[PDB]
RNA sequence: AGUAG
């Protein structure tokens, strides 16, 4: 039952007025939107803002600190162990207990070495101790820690401990300034390049020769390491219970030192791990400036470094420097190879691999920013039009304070520069001349990827999330008190804006614009009706709101205004148990709109955690606001699934096949004569071109006006009968017009724990009259309509179509758009007279004489009026195009990140190849390292190269090795308890996973185990070897102890917390259990009743994995704590939790005495036996005899209950064919794998990855390869050299 | 003092 609701009637609007508005909006001369790309022009940009920078920030004569660590080499360098450690803490601290200190850190170093060689015997034992075997002492309470105290330390290292207890920029105008940084800058990067004293056939000789082995002589590839030591070192004393006490370590052969200061642990956000680096001054890491003091000893001086402050995320970005690093370069290597046609000289990617670890080491937030700037300026002067004006300006809005910024800076000037002269593309970081554009883009690319996401000050984000949310609400307010309610509301029309004309602005819109938009999207929708309206009946208005996954899901989500004001924060799973606990039905997606229409909608804004410059805010809302906004969304999901021009309609891998499709037709037309019909039958000659326009939205969200879809929904064609769910989403489209934003806990902590309430603060209070909560109009906030707001943006676009064509009948242009919310790319297809316009301009002359005078807008650059009168247009409707981030090429474009040369792809696949060294799952060993493999597998799909690729698997491969400690030599290693090499062990028991690329991207993640397993059948089999037979008892192990891995895995808990949440103790442990035992149904389906769905949402609540979900702030603190938790127990064995050492003594006791019976076999048995084009790959062969889901029917086998056959019915496309569905199910898995189903306990396990054939993979083919699987094979095959054809 | 601004 749908509710009935009152409409929008029609205003009867025709397209004639607009086309006259067009007419005399066009007669006159229009002031471009961008500005030409011009060497002098640019030049001129950049020596203007340099004199007036001095003028707007106070002078700064100290260069500030840019090197988080400061350390150097003269010798190779050796991975630190125990003994090492030792000895060369001994070393090095008689070393420096000789030196004289001067300085407050020079003499609380000195005080900790003193302390350290003053350690007893007893003491040292109980330092180097393993957990398991450490005693407390009276000084060294915890292992690897010492303990100073007042008394034991000097007056002036009290000062400089009391002293950490308790914008002025660089002059870039100046020459000395600018040329004493460059000088610097370039010492550092010399001196990390001074040499310090079948795919793997084809990887030996090209990148294990020209990149692997020219860099694994540098400083840099040493100091890498060094610093990865340094770094794990401060993770160790980071932790609670150690980051309290102070500490001393010692590397390379007592050349290096850090002594490590008492600190808050990096478990509690907000803390910092303080260290001091105490070395001896040689090449590397060394700015002298920054270093608190040198103490010389005869002839060797020290460098002691200031007490550095890095909190988790920048040191854990330090610990993969290298890893980073060796990427990065080896991406920019395969770029320079498909640029150049031949690898690069070894002297160029050493300085490319010291910039790039240059760059990683500095982990700033002002160089992150400054790169981010650097990827919209570089497109911004290689176009023909473009805003650099503006992104210059921007550009200098900041402090230079690092001699590395003024060295970058420095570098931005003199690049950018000199490709406004050439429009041969210079290097921004060799001396090499690219041959294309995509080369220079995708080398900036990576350096701003090469920064970490939230650097940027905590609370200074969450404020300026903040301030453009109730700015851009008061412009509304004040938009509404200048024109009025209704006018803002229901938008203004088309005689109104020809008597003012400034009614044409952001956030206003104009009702007969709306309706001829809607009007033309008509005129596709109408032509497929049926589709469309049954795409809309797809999305199931009648089932229950509470058994959707997106319903019950662990994404945030408010709850009430709680009696301190705030919004409450919760799970979207805990309010759904909240809402059914206290309801009597499960209520259908509109009949719950029915009973929460009348509360008001909320809101709350978190931060998103970006690499760009001024993070972006992400909103919370409540569950009636969650329930308009699905309604909204499914609604106009469905109509633009139909509309080929919105881009948020395709599933993700589709976006890029549909633009290069786009790409091609504009191209096919481009490829044509036009001709145009003068008096009588001569005809003048006219040659196609195109002109691409990568448009940004500027503020689509906040400089918008929601009602403008009221009236876009009521005209908007869809097929139903009636209107009565039209009628319903144009009611929950005026019931988000307005909204309760409140600000964040922390924000108005802040803001009341203070005491300067200065101004920009006073009117950012005002706008929350009890100071929590304000109300937002016309903004439908960040994210909530992205589906709605991108086919309006379309309607616009078609309707500009429209009008141009009227306006101009006679010519012959081509458009083309393409929209995915605030981003959009236009093609225009214009007309250009064939040598001297001697015909065309008197063509135009006698128009514009007979009346037409419009067409003084085409005499030239007809493309400029195309694009001025489409932005109009797209004003009419209330979106701006930014003229900032809008750029305008014949031979370029970008969008979706993606960058075309007119039908070439080109994808920065270095954010995946850099992804996959962090932010894992954490699910356990086996889970982790499928992750990282899978992002590897990703990135070969995007366009890495088949030895980029596998370089990237080897360093994921080692990190995770080494991060749950399973890599040779270590606890959790294998071959310590297991009697078999560390590469016949099962990877769910630590086995050496070291796989290739080639494999992984075809075969799968996962086989590894199977191939081990058919090697130990085969050889049990043919040989009765003893070894065989004790791997196949590690499997069997792994399969009673039971991504998928089929052959089971260990069970991790990784996460648990202290506190138990809201609505867990409902029911108790025993009475889920029984139900789990009862209704086994409800693994495989949703219920779809009250109180089967609250006991099954309660059971979910009383999950390990889920608890782990729930209990997670970002991945920082998993990487963080596995170096802790691998000693832990964190494992599953015999119903308890224990360590992963005792999991893997209980499969060596299991394969020990392991025999091989008949059903072990039987089971064995049957289960071992040029134009860069982006295409699709197809793994799976055509399985589909069914025609439900497999939840749907693997339900079905289990429902014996009325109420678990209608709740498996209710989940079924065809209800009427889950019998027949079920018996071909079973045919499907016993032809194909040879497991019966029927069985029980059998079908459990094979179900988990029964759900499958949805993986549509996009790979990044060179153009000629077919889309089969077997041609984008042989295209990797084919693609294993880089500079050589290997048919 | 570092991060940050």
């Amino acid at each position: 039952y749908i509710p009935d609701y009152k409409g929008m009637e029609p205003i009867g609007a025709n397209i004639e007025d607009l086309v006259d508005y067009s007419k005399d909006w066009l007669s006159r001369a229009r002031n471009f939107s961008f500005f030409e790309v011009k060497g002098t022009a640019v030049f001129e940009c950049f020596n203007s803002n340099e004199a007036n920078h001095c003028q707007r920030y106070p002078m700064s004569r100290k260069p500030r600190n840019f090197l988080l660590i400061q350390c150097s080499l003269i010798t190779s360098y050796k991975p630190a162990t125990t003994l090492s450690d030792q000895i060369d803490s001994r070393r090095a601290c008689s070393y420096i207990l000789n030196l004289i200190p001067d300085t407050p850190a020079s003499y609380l170093i000195h005080d900790m070495a003193y302390r350290y060689i003053n350690l007893t015997r007893e003491d040292m034992i109980n330092y180097y101790a393993p957990r398991i075997q450490f005693k407390q002492t009276q000084n060294v309470r915890e292992p690897g820690t010492f303990k100073l105290t007042s008394s034991m330390l000097r007056a002036e290292s009290k000062a400089m401990l009391d002293l950490l207890n308790n914008i002025e920029s660089l002059n870039i105008a100046s020459h000395i300034v600018q040329s004493e940084s460059v000088s610097l800058i370039t010492k550092i990067l010399s001196d990390l390049e001074l040499n310090i004293t079948v795919l793997d056939k084809f990887f030996q000789n090209e990148t294990q020769k020209y990149l692997i082995d020219v860099l694994k002589k540098t400083t840099a590839w040493h100091i890498g390491h060094l610093i990865r030591d340094i770094t794990e070192s401060l993770i160790a004393h980071s932790g609670l219970k150690r980051s309290k006490y102070w500490s001393l370590h010692s590397y390379n052969n007592g050349n290096v030192i850090l002594f490590i200061l008492p600190s808050k642990s990096l478990e509690v956000a907000g803390s910092f791990i303080r260290f001091i680096t105490v070395f001896r001054i040689g090449p590397g890491l060394v700015d002298k400036d920054n270093l608190d003091t040198i103490l010389i000893d005869g002839d060797s001086q020290w460098g002691v470094s200031k007490v550095m402050s890095i909190d988790l995320n920048r040191l854990l970005a330090l610990n993969i420097a290298f890893e980073k690093a060796l990427i990065a370069t080896a991406t920019w290597f395969q770029y320079y190879t498909e640029d150049q046609g031949q690898f690069p000289l070894q002297y160029a990617i050493r300085s490319v691999f010291a910039n790039h670890f240059l760059l990683a080491i500095c982990q700033k937030m002002k160089l992150c920013a400054i790169f981010d700037n650097l990827r919209y300026l570089i497109p911004a002067v290689t176009s023909l039009y473009s805003g650099f004006p503006s992104l210059i300006e921007k550009l200098f809005e900041r402090p230079f304070k690092s001699s590395l910024e003024v060295y970058i800076y420095y570098n931005i000037k003199s690049l950018l520069v000199a490709l406004a002269q050439n429009n041969v593309y210079p290097s921004f970081m060799s001396r090499i001349v690219y041959k294309h554009y995509r080369s220079l883009i995708s080398e900036v690319t990576t350096c701003f990827f090469l920064f970490e996401k939230g650097l940027h000050g905590n609370m200074n984000e969450e404020a300026k999330i903040h301030l453009e949310t109730v700015e851009w609400a008061l412009k509304f307010r004040e938009k509404e008190e200048k024109y009025g309610e209704s006018l803002v509301e229901n938008g203004y029309m088309m005689w109104e804006l020809r008597a003012n004309a400034e009614l044409a602005e952001q956030q206003l819109y104009c009702q007969d614009a709306i309706e001829l938009a809607a009007i033309e999207l008509n005129k596709v929708l109408a032509t497929k009706s049926s589709v469309v309206a049954n795409s809309i009946l797809s999305k199931n208005w009648e089932e229950p709101y509470f058994s959707q996954t997106r319903n019950i899901s662990l994404k945030g989500m408010s709850g009430q205004v709680q009696e301190d004001g705030h919004l409450s924060s919760s799970v979207t799973i805990i309010e759904a148990i909240r809402y059914l606990s206290n309801s009597r039905h499960n209520p259908s997606l509109l009949k719950l709109y029915e009973e929460t229409r009348e509360q008001k909608a909320m809101a709350r804004i978190v931060r998103k955690y970006q690499r760009t410059e001024a993070d972006r805010g992400f909103f919370i809302t409540t569950l009636p606001t969650r329930c308009r906004l699905e309604i909204i969304e499914d609604y106009y999901d469905a109509i633009a699934k139909n509309i080929s021009e919105e881009y948020i309609s395709y599933g993700g891998e589709k976006k890029i096949l549909a633009i290069q499709g786009a790409l091609e037709k504009a191209l096919r037309w481009a490829s044509g004569e036009s001709f145009i019909e003068l008096s009588n039958h001569k005809f003048i000659r006219m040659k196609r071109k195109l002109m691409y326009v990568s448009a940004d939205a500027t503020k689509w969200s906040p400089g918008d006006n929601s009602a403008k879809f009221r009236r876009f929904t009521s005209m908007l064609h869809n097929g139903l009968p009636n209107n009565k769910l039209k009628n319903c989403v144009i009611d929950a489209l005026k019931q988000v017009y307005k909204t309760d934003f409140f600000m964040s806990r922390k924000l108005r902590n802040y803001i009341d724990s203070m005491e300067s309430l200065d101004p920009h603060i006073k009117q950012f209070l005002d706008f929350f009259p009890d100071g929590h909560h304000g109300e937002v109009k016309g903004n439908w906030l960040q994210g909530n309509l992205n589906k709605c707001s991108s086919l309006f943006g379309v309607a616009m676009s078609l309707l500009f179509k429209q009008v141009w064509t009227n306006l101009f009948p006679e010519l012959d242009c081509f458009f083309e758009f393409a929209h995915h919310s605030d981003d959009a790319l236009f093609i225009y297809g214009y007309l250009e007279p064939v040598d001297d316009g001697t015909d065309w301009f008197l063509f135009v002359s006698q128009q514009i004489q007979a009346g037409h005078l419009h067409w003084f807008s085409v005499n030239t650059e007809m493309w400029k009026s195309m694009f001025n009168l489409h932005e109009h247009i797209l004003l009419l409707g209330s979106i701006k195009i930014s003229p900032k981030k809008t750029t305008v090429s014949p031979t370029n474009a970008e969008f979706l990140s993606t960058f075309f040369e007119g039908c070439a792809v080109s994808i920065p696949f270095v954010k995946i190849l850099l992804g996959s060294l962090s932010d894992l799952p954490g699910l356990g060993y086996f889970d982790d390292l499928a992750a990282a493999q899978s992002r590897c597998v990703k990135a070969l799909d995007l366009g890495a190269s088949p030895q980029v690729a596998q370089l990237a698997v080897a360093l994921c491969t080692s990190k995770v090795e080494r991060l749950y400690g399973t890599a040779p030599g270590m606890v959790n290693h294998p071959a310590a308890y297991l009697q078999v090499k560390h590469t016949d062990t099962p990877i769910p028991l630590g086995g050496n996973g070291a796989m290739s690329i080639m494999e992984l991207a075809t075969a799968g993640i996962g086989m590894s185990d199977k191939n081990l397993l058919k090697r130990a059948l085969l050889g049990y089999s043919h040989k009765r070897q003893k070894s065989m037979l004790y791997i196949l008892g590690l499997f069997k192990f792994l399969m009673k102890l039971s991504q998928f891995s089929f052959i089971g895995k260990v069970q991790w808990k990784i996460f648990t917390p202290k506190s138990e949440f809201e609505f867990a103790d409902m029911y108790t442990s025993k009475f889920l259990e029984l139900w789990s035992s009862q209704h086994v149904t409800y693994d495989y389906i949703i219920p779809k009743g009250r109180d089967n769905l609250l006991i099954y949402l309660v059971r979910k609540l009383n999950d390990p994995s889920i608890v782990t979900a729930m209990t997670m702030q970002s991945p920082l603190q998993l990487r963080f704590r596995m170096q802790a938790k691998q000693h832990m127990k964190v494992c599953r064995l015999d119903g308890e939790w224990v360590t992963f050492r005792e999991v893997l003594a209980a499969a060596n006791s299991f394969a020990e005495n392991y025999s091989a019976t008949s059903q072990d076999m039987d089971l064995f048995q049957t289960l071992t036996s040029r134009a860069k084009v982006a295409r699709t790959f197809t793994v799976r062969e055509k399985d589909q005899i069914i025609q439900n889901s497999i939840p749907a029917v693997i339900g079905y086998k289990f429902a014996v209950t009325v109420e678990e056959m209608s709740d498996v019915l209710d989940t079924a496309k065809f209800p009427d064919s889950l019998s027949v569905d079920l018996k071909t199910m079973k045919d499907g898995v016993y032809r194909e794998l040879g497991l019966d189903i029927s069985l029980p306990d059998v079908m459990k396990r094979i179900a988990p990855m029964l759900y499958k054939s949805s993986k549509s993979r996009v790979v990044i083919v060179q153009g000629n390869v077919e889309g089969t699987a077997e041609a984008i094979c042989r295209y990797w095959l084919k693609s294993m050299s880089l500079v050589k054809t290997i048919r």
